[PDB]
């Protein structure tokens, strides 16, 4: 989660504000909120407002705003402060390009204040989406059954807003323990909201960084378009050696990619929902002594294939080559491949508690 070099040389695509309503949703908020970064002129690139009730917890600069229900999060006491809340929206949120309302599903945050987030920017005519978690416990998700739940009007309106990205808590804390095998579960929060920061951060710079091979690009208006696409939105990343992209045995390579592709950053998507999507942007990056061996027609038009062929109703999926002019030694063979697939449908364990509404 270090873009130190990239960043002193580089810059975003897109500033981003982040609405977080309840603790989770805040306290990602407030992590990419606190990002600093070496990008020059702009060293705290996102601003947040955090909306939640009184609490202590409540212990999580001037780019952050706090917004206090009292209650000492549910659609009353959001309707209830909504002047307050919008306020806070009007002062904090006008030089940003894209708003994400950050919430916590399952939690203690109902889909009813998020529809009514939800209603605000989009009554406002703000570019906006959503930043969601999944709980990693099932059990936890009965809460979207209840009687007050909004979660059937939130996703019968996808079209209203821009792309939903998923975060699977259970896939965040596997991550985790597999990585930090002595960590304490007590440590996940602050790993899960720090990687969740890095994974936007990340793409948002990536595709503001570098130099295009070609006339083909992934650039901060290639993005905000993939940004503001409604449905599900997945990030995909990897990493390998110059020797491995070889176009005659191309299922080393091609295998990783599909892989990549289904098992994302912050969540799983299956082959067929992929298929499924309605844009996708894909960037490669390397050095330049790489570069000018691998980006040639064969490569390219091998890659644009196979990701055709995975996302068939994408209209036009940009296949973008770019060089880090910065690549030191011994990263001179790396080769980094940075995927966004947008219009994605919602998964099966949200989607069949949706139907369940529907029939109730």
């Amino acid at each position: 989660g270090n873009f130190s070099e990239i960043e002193s040389q580089g810059n975003i695509s897109l500033k981003f504000g982040f609405l977080g309503l309840g603790m989770g949703g805040c306290a990602i908020a407030a992590e990419c909120a606190n990002k600093e970064t070496q990008i020059k002129n702009n060293k705290y690139p996102y601003r947040a407002i955090l909306v939640n009730t009184n609490s202590q917890d409540f212990k999580i600069t001037g780019n952050v705003r706090k917004i206090q229900l009292e209650g000492y999060v549910g659609e009353e006491a959001f309707v209830k402060h909504e002047t307050k809340i919008f306020e806070a929206v009007k002062q904090e949120f006008e030089d940003r390009d894209f708003i994400w309302i950050t919430c916590g599903l399952g939690g203690g945050t109902g889909t009813g204040a998020l529809l009514k987030a939800i209603e605000m920017l989009y009554e406002h005519d703000y570019n906006f989406g959503l930043l969601l978690t999944l709980p990693r416990d099932a059990e936890a998700l009965k809460v979207l059954e209840n009687a007050t739940s909004r979660i059937r009007s939130i996703a019968m309106n996808q079209e209203a807003f821009g792309s939903i990205v998923l975060i699977d808590n259970a896939k965040l804390y596997r991550k985790f323990e597999e990585e930090n095998p002595s960590a304490l579960a007590n440590e996940y929060t602050s790993y899960s909201n720090k990687y969740i920061a890095d994974a936007l951060h990340e793409i948002n710079l990536v595709t503001s960084s570098f130099t295009p091979f070609s006339d083909t690009h992934f650039d901060a208006s290639e993005f905000a378009q993939v940004i503001n696409t409604p449905g599900v939105l997945s990030l995909a990343k990897l990493e390998l050696k110059s020797n491995q992209l070889d176009t005659e045995n191309p299922l080393g390579y091609l295998t990783q990619l599909g892989n990549a592709l289904e098992k994302g950053v912050l969540y799983d998507t299956e082959r067929e929902e992929l298929e499924s999507a309605k844009k996708s942007a894909l960037s490669i990056v390397t050095s330049p002594l790489r570069a000018g061996r691998l980006y040639n027609f064969s490569f390219l038009n091998q890659m644009e294939n196979f990701l055709k062929e995975r996302t068939p109703y994408v209209d036009e999926r940009p296949i973008a080559p770019y060089v880090n002019k910065h690549t030191t030694k011994k990263e001179e063979d790396i080769v980094k491949f940075y995927s966004v697939v947008a219009g994605l449908p919602l998964p099966k364990r949200v989607s069949d508690i949706i139907d369940e509404i529907t029939r109730i």
